[PDB]
């Protein structure tokens, strides 16, 4: 949910399309 470099999202994450926190295979759980 927070997202940084760890989670496998964007940096700083935008929320939206940069948020692979949903179907990821980079990262998503507790990110
Ligand atoms: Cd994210
Ligand atoms: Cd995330």
């Amino acid at each position: 949910a927070g997202c940084d470099d760890k989670c496998g999202c964007a940096v700083p994450c935008p929320g939206g399309t940069g948020c692979r926190c949903t179907s990821a295979r980079s990262g998503g759980a507790a990110g």
